[PDB]
């Protein structure tokens, strides 16, 4: 049973937290902007091109839920599935976590377009490459933090 | 009739942006949050302990949608909406802006959660605040992108 993809991790630095120690909602999503562009990486998404590496895609939107407050020092990883995709634009899940914690921290569903230099399709392999990772999803937990809406408690 | 409440100014630095000198979606996010801890500084939440500037709110969820790439040395600004607020929870709606192009750059709807030092209520003189920059939004533009969910086109 096959482990769940993880993109990115990194340990929450001291220019990411406030006066008490909390990682900043805006950080958060950065860490995740950086596991978006390491899952370009691994699929080779304009790789040999300025595009790679993520540059060539424009987040459309994005939802971000967090659960939990991070603190300096901490641990973090990017766990990160595909939830569709289609000739120019990819849905994903980012989610957030650490050792010894078994629920997630932060969680953001995103849309992406790709770009050209004005949108780009995916050629042929980049198709086969997300097709492979998304058949390798049969194993992870179903993204709990999909179609999120705001609204004050009644 | 007045002008809209800006909150935050800044310009795009080189560090906030991609190979191509586009403004990365986070750092989007971050002048938002920087939006956010003005606007409890003009309201003088928790002023006087180390809750100021925002750092007794923590965010519990939030949409970006973003319209415009922005490049390396635009002069942005945020305009900010209070949609509604409770005993212990605000809801805002940030928008980004420059000179010379109206419409919306980004745009978040997002809630915020007052803390203690665990939730604290807000006090007679913050609810005020509140209502005299609520009073004050008869004249702005109705917020667009509230209520948002993400879906690939059909």
């Amino acid at each position: 049973g096959m482990p769940a993809l993880i993109t990115y991790r990194t340990t929450v630095q001291e220019d990411w937290v406030d006066y008490n120690g909390h990682l900043r909602d805006a950080f958060y999503l950065l860490i995740f902007s950086y596991a978006t562009d390491a899952l370009m990486d691994r699929i080779g998404l304009d790789a040999d091109s300025r595009g790679q590496s993520g540059n060539s895609l424009f987040t459309l939107e994005a939802h971000i839920n967090y659960l939990h407050e991070v603190k300096l020092g901490t641990e973090v990883w990017v766990q990160t599935q595909i939830l569709g995709f289609d000739r120019k634009r990819l849905h994903v899940y980012h989610s957030l976590h650490r050792a010894g914690f078994d629920e997630v921290l932060a969680a953001s569903e995103q849309m992406l377009l790709h770009v050209d230099l004005q949108s780009a399709p995916f050629g042929h392999t980049t198709v086969c490459r997300l097709n492979h990772l998304v058949e390798q999803q049969e194993g992870a937990q179903a993204p709990q933090y999909m179609g999120r809406t705001i609204k004050l408690p009644a």
